[PDB]
């Protein structure tokens, strides 16, 4: 039987950029307390993802409200993730699925309601982004069939396994 998960005391421990203001969040976040391994499509290389990690787009004036935020694409101090492995394949032109193991993260259905248009997205929106060490690794797909290219999987060299 898997045991639990660790918790973390700073609720954006994984942030890449730890200038985001966890009080500006709004609606009140639901943060994920599980560990399992999340997922993002991304057109972005990995060598590029495995340096930097994931930062966001604008920790400082970007859109701090999830609902809106996950409504209309405005630059935000969140990077999107989600629970589910196979996300990739609804995404359109997106080079890479990459595989996360990161603490914490705000639960965007436990956040605004399941009911919302994009609620199959099963998202976790990371404040101030995801470093490095908490992205596993990537494979790439192959967009004609949506399918994983797995003898051409990476992994990250700077994960960091920490549960």
């Amino acid at each position: 039987a898997a045991p639990a998960c660790p918790r973390f005391d700073d609720p954006v421990h994984a942030a890449a950029d730890p200038r985001v203001d966890v009080e500006r969040i709004t609606p009140d976040p639901v943060w994920r307390t599980t560990c399992g391994t999340l997922y993002r499509s991304d057109s972005r290389g990995p060598a590029v993802v495995f340096e930097q990690g994931f930062l966001p787009k604008d920790v400082i004036d970007g859109q701090y409200d999830i609902e809106s935020y996950v409504l209309v694409a405005q630059p935000s101090p969140y990077v999107s993730t989600t629970y589910d492995h196979d996300l990739y394949k609804t995404w359109y032109k997106s080079g890479y699925n990459y595989y996360i193991d990161a603490p914490g993260g705000v639960d965007v259905n436990k956040t605004i309601g399941d009911r919302h248009k994009w609620a199959d997205q099963v998202e976790v929106a990371f404040p101030g982004g995801i470093r490095t060490e908490f992205v596993i690794g990537v494979c790439p797909v192959d967009k004609k069939t949506r399918t994983e290219k797995m003898s051409e999987c990476v992994g990250n060299p700077h994960y960091e396994p920490w549960h």
